[PDB]
């Protein structure tokens, strides 16, 4: 099996897996949408009771599977629980990352497209101080790029440039993946993460200098870091907080597990896993939290900034920040740096959610890396047309796979590893080779707290939220549901074929 070459390479690759669009785009919206500081308490608690423990569990499962030549859940779940149903539940470890990649790579391509256009100055000329007259040009810019519906039909019409950029983006992802783990993903991470960190720090500094008659960046930080102990009682904020923790740490996507399957069997995963997790959190709360929110608040005040985030999820990152920057000297270039940052953050994460499918095809169906990467790219490219042309398809996929799916899968993997496989066998597997041991209290958290926490969350989700999504959405949501259910069927068929190949190969081993 391929293995990460260096400890630094491993850490930066895992850090790049985690640090992405979730840190700079998703986090600000979730926080601004849920009261800022009021969102942070449940967030921090979720990180301690869910994020950290699950991270160690996934690293352990991955390393454990990798030692036997398996990097994905269909096989790993079976290793931990030799029951056919383990293989079926394992399919989610291929389905979730594939479905997320199908829309994630497209959003990533928008950042490359914007970066290009901002670099060459093909951007809107706002007018020369009425907020709408300032934001409208940028809103139109985004809307024309992705092709937002102007009429009643739920159809999107992406610009030709956007389509071509998606193609280029897919090519770039392929160029990294086709070189493999050490010479591809690891090598790239050593270049991308330093760049990402530097660009992000620079942007924070520039945003911190923003002052207007409406406020300063400081007012933004105060909004995000001031506790509101009176929301701690709202399930919605908790659901939002936990969902963000999963998404931002790449947990429940089968991605951490696959990356860890390339860690040598003897290697530490305790300190490594904790470091990757802490690195992501710093990038999220310190860097991602200090850019778009402070900027929006400084220029429009808290009440307006919040209204902006609630009106549209991509407003802050793709419309508001660039609009604000355009009001300052060299703003178009700052816009370029912002989208360039988002692109690298996205690229390092998208290669992480495509690798599971690649690992499955290599490990279980024995395809060459070249063929595994190309077929995976073809499936994602083809499937992405649904997200590019059908309005709200992206939201549907992000919900089923990227939101509820990951929480369900996180609970599932914990049960299979800590309950079925054996809590003591699991605890032993996690700590084996650790540079540091996992704090003892966490054994009780993993075995009782985490699963109980998630179980309650999921029940509240299915009872007071999932019905509205099943009853109040446009009929076209069924087009997406149908297609992704088909993808699950297809992946299950591939796992069935891997079974038969194994049987064929065994009866050849006799
Ligand atoms: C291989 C699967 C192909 C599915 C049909 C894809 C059709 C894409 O079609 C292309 O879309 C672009 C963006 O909207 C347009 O700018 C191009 O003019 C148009 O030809
Ligand atoms: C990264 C380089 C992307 C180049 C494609 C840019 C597409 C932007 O725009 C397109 O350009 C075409 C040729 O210039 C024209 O024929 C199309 O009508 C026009 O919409
Ligand atoms: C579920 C995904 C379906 C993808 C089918 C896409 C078919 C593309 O259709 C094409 O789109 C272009 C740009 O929007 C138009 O200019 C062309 O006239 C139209 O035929
Ligand atoms: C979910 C997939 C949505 C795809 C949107 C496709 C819009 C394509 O465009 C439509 O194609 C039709 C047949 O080719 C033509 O009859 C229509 O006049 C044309 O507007
Ligand atoms: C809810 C999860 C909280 C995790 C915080 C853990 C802080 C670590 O706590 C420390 O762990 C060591 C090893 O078990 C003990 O020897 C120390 O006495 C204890 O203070
Ligand atoms: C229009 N709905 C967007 C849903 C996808 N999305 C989310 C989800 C919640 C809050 C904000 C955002 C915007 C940023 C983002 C980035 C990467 C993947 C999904 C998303
Ligand atoms: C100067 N060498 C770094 C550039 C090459 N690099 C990048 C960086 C950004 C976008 C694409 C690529 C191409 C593929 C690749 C693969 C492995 C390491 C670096 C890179
Ligand atoms: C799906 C994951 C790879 C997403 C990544 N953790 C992010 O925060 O953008
Ligand atoms: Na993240
Ligand atoms: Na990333």
């Amino acid at each position: 099996r391929e293995h990460w070459a260096t400890r630094l390479g491993l850490i930066l690759a895992m850090a790049g897996n985690a640090v992405g669009l979730g840190n700079f785009l998703r986090f600000p919206v979730q926080a601004a949408e849920n009261g800022g500081g009021a969102f942070m308490i449940p967030y921090i608690i979720a990180f301690l009771l869910v994020g950290i423990p699950l991270m160690w569990i996934e690293w352990a499962m991955g390393r454990y599977g990798g030692a036997q030549g398996h990097g994905t859940t269909p096989a790993i779940f079976y290793l931990l629980w030799r029951n056919r149903f383990a293989k079926i539940l394992g399919v989610f470890g291929l389905w979730i990352p594939l479905v997320v990649a199908i829309y994630y790579v497209y959003i990533e391509s928008w950042t490359l497209g914007f970066a290009i256009k901002f670099l060459v100055g093909l951007v809107p000329e706002p007018p020369p101080t009425d907020p709408d007259s300032i934001l409208r040009p940028f809103k139109e810019f985004l809307y024309s790029y992705i092709g937002v519906p102007k009429g009643d039909e739920p159809i999107l019409k992406p610009s030709l440039f956007a389509y071509i950029v998606f193609l280029i983006t897919m090519f770039i992802n392929v160029s990294i993946l086709i070189r493999g783990i050490s010479k591809g993903i690891e090598r790239f991470a050593k270049i991308a993460m330093p760049t990402l960190f530097i660009l992000a720090v620079f942007l924070v500094i520039r945003v911190f200098l923003l002052e207007t008659p409406n406020g300063t960046a400081a007012d933004g930080l105060n909004f995000l870091w001031t506790p509101d102990f009176e929301k701690l009682k709202d399930p919605g904020v908790w659901i939002a907080a936990v969902g963000q923790i999963f998404f931002t740490l790449s947990l429940g996507f089968g991605a951490i597990i696959t990356y860890a399957s390339y860690v040598r069997k003897d290697q530490d995963i305790v300190l490594s896993g904790l470091t990757a997790a802490t690195l992501n959190e710093k990038a999220e709360v310190i860097l991602g939290g200090s850019i778009s929110i402070p900027a929006a608040v400084a220029f429009f005040g808290v009440a307006n900034a919040v209204a902006i985030a609630k009106a549209g999820a991509f407003n802050l990152g793709f419309i508001t920040l660039p609009a604000i920057f355009s009001q300052t000297a060299g703003g178009t270039f700052l816009g370029f740096l912002w989208f360039f940052l988002l692109f690298f953050a996205g690229l390092t994460s998208s290669i992480a959610i495509m690798q599971p499918m690649i690992a499955f095809l290599e490990d279980e169906l024995k395809l060459s890396r070249k063929h595994a990467v190309l077929w995976t790219a073809a499936i994602v490219f083809f499937s992405a047309h649904l997200v590019m042309f059908l309005n709200k398809s992206l939201d549907e996929m992000d919900f089923w796979a990227g939101t509820i799916g990951v929480v369900f899968f996180g609970l599932t993997e914990l049960i299979i590893f800590f309950w079925i496989f054996g809590a003591d066998k699991a605890w032993e597997e996690i700590n084996r080779g650790g540079i540091i041991k996992v704090p003892r209290i966490y054994y009780y958290v993993m075995r009782y707290i985490t699963p109980a926490f998630l179980a309650v969350l999921l029940v509240v989700w299915a009872r007071e939220y999932i019905p509205k999504i099943m009853e109040e959405t446009h009929w076209t949501v069924w087009i997406t549901r149908f297609y992704i259910i088909g993808l699950f069927l297809f992946l299950t068929f591939l796992v069935f074929l891997a079974e038969r190949r194994r049987n064929h190969e065994s009866a050849g081993t006799l």
